[PDB]
């Protein structure tokens, strides 16, 4: 049980569109629809692309493994109306909805957050680390807290309704 | 002619070692040393570390031909001393320094900037365009005066002083 991270790289780019046809579940609802193609994921997942938005994209491993995908990025100036009450450009957010997109059959909980938080603070401008889960999703929060974040309360994002959660650089120490 | 910018891919790594073993110039004052390998080059330009640094890499072309390398970043929050005084997300800079590196000729002057500047303002969260050419680097600044920014005078930079140019989004229009 080694759970690492690495950046991505284009050549995972292929791997990262088997792994959304696997994870690709159209809900009685009914948004997703579509599907990826390889050049959907090469135009939306693209490293380029990601630094444009200051997003950078990580591949999660379990003992050498690629499991999944991870993105981090700086809240600050996010856009489409995300993080727009946030001040200081040293807060990174934390992406793990595609930590387990390989489908294994357990995730790596918090033992995959923890890498991260501490990959992320590797870098000396990064001040904390935010996660939005949604409301509802109790052992996502639980494993959050585990890994040491701390529940701020509940914020109305583009994408409703999310719990906010942070470490501080202090608090991760 | 006809001057373009597309984002820069692992693909065009090869080309860019190619191009700085190209437009490699030693100073009588001895830096730059090395002398760059195809894995140095490969390792401090490959997209997803420039990601993490909140850099995009561009590569310039001419009739739909390479000519050169260009970067844009976020100056809000850089780090290693650089634009500490900023406070605006929406702030980008360019860095043309190896926009001519293929060495194939005459240099693509304002239409370069002017083609890099629509790129950026494309995005709606980029509010204004900087640029940091050194301060007896007189032409250059006239090109970039000819491309629409405004000189602001004189900052300390990581690399000493330069002089501070940029284009709002009002300005450009």
């Amino acid at each position: 049980d080694s759970v690492t991270l690495r950046l991505m790289t284009e050549h995972d780019l292929a791997m990262l569109y088997e792994w959304l046809n696997r994870s690709h579940i159209v809900e009685w609802w009914g948004g997703e629809e579509a599907r990826p193609t390889l050049a959907d994921v090469q135009e939306q997942y693209l490293p380029s692309v990601l630094a444009q938005e200051s997003v950078t994209p990580y591949i999660a491993m379990l003992n050498g493994e690629p499991i999944g995908y991870a993105q981090s990025y700086v809240a600050l100036g996010s856009g489409d109306g995300w993080w727009e009450e946030e001040t200081d450009p040293g807060v990174r957010g934390i992406d793990l909805s595609l930590a387990n997109a390989s489908q294994l059959g357990k995730g790596l909980g918090t033992k995959l957050v923890r890498a991260l938080v501490e990959l992320l603070f590797n870098d000396p401008e990064v001040t904390k680390i935010q996660t939005d889960p949604s409301p509802s999703n109790l052992r996502a929060i639980r494993c959050y807290e585990k890994a040491g974040f701390e529940r701020q309360g509940t914020v109305t994002t583009p994408d409703g309704p999310a719990v906010y959660m942070v470490q501080t650089r202090q608090a991760f120490e």
